[PDB]
DNA sequence: TGCAGGCGCGCCTGCA
DNA sequence: TGCAGGCGCGCCTGCA
DNA sequence: TGCAGGCGCGCCTGCA
DNA sequence: TGCAGGCGCGCCTGCA
């Protein structure tokens, strides 16, 4: 009770707000898609089966978020699987990935599924 | 909204969160047995600088441990519910009204963040 | 309900 | 020397 | 010198 | 509907 309500209180800090900011910005984009069911399987059952979650490739590879940029793969791969992950040289997409990063195409896949840790 | 509260339960990042949460109930608990959670409630909601202090007791190093992390108290709770980038002591302030302030070496430490003003 | 295991303050080490 | 961080004994908690 | 980070126009939201 | 304001991708800049 106490507790709860005085957590109710606290001061968000940037990571958190940030994280959200980074969720709602795929979520938009997956809804207008249709592919946010997949997002969903994909985070909840770990299947790496999942199809390919993509998202439009921009001219640097990079995607914005509050001020802030990352390759899209690194940004949800720290996000829902490593979040020590260091940079995109620490990521292999396994061969079922048709839209991996590395593969340069119009879409870029963002299933955290359809990559693997490596330790560059 | 729904799915991205649900896609946000199942991040990777939460070590921050349960913190926050144990460092709460640290203090509650030592508040309950000295009969002053309400004015923490009534400092925290009103954001009323006339409140009473707000201690607990003062270690050696004047460092308080909350699940394996170590802080100034009073740095701890302004941090918690006034300045989330707040760096250090250095960047704090006690108003004079503030009876058990940090830099006084008292047994008793104010944790009421609105004993302190950010510098 | 006895007791294994969690965790904080005090003690100590180790840099800048 | 201000500060960070590791870890044990004493205190406290939650099960089979 | 590669590349992190600043910032503007275009896009979009939100009031009156 | 005239207008304000937030923010990202594309463009550009400044260091270690
Ligand atoms: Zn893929
Ligand atoms: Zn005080």
């Amino acid at each position: 009770p106490a507790v709860k309500r005085l957590l109710g209180w606290k001061q968000g800090d940037e990571e958190e707000k940030w994280c959200e900011k980074a969720v709602k910005s795929l979520v938009k984009k997956l809804k207008k898609t249709g592919q946010l069911d997949e997002l969903e399987k994909a985070i909840t059952t770990q299947n790496v089966n999942t199809k390919c979650i993509t998202i439009p490739r921009s001219l640097d590879g990079r995607l914005q978020v509050s001020h802030r940029k990352g390759l899209p793969h690194v940004i949800y791969c720290r996000l829902w699987r490593w979040p020590d992950l260091h940079s995109h040289h620490e990521l292999r997409a396994m061969e079922l990935c048709e839209f991996a990063f590395n593969m340069k195409k119009d879409e870029v896949c963002v299933n955290p599924y359809h990559y693997q840790r490596v330790e560059t």
